[PDB]
C-alpha cells in the first residue's frame, strides 16, 4: 500500500 502515504 505504499503508493500514496500521507503522514500529515
Amino acid at each position: 500500500d505504499r503508493v500514496y502515504i500521507h503522514p500529515f
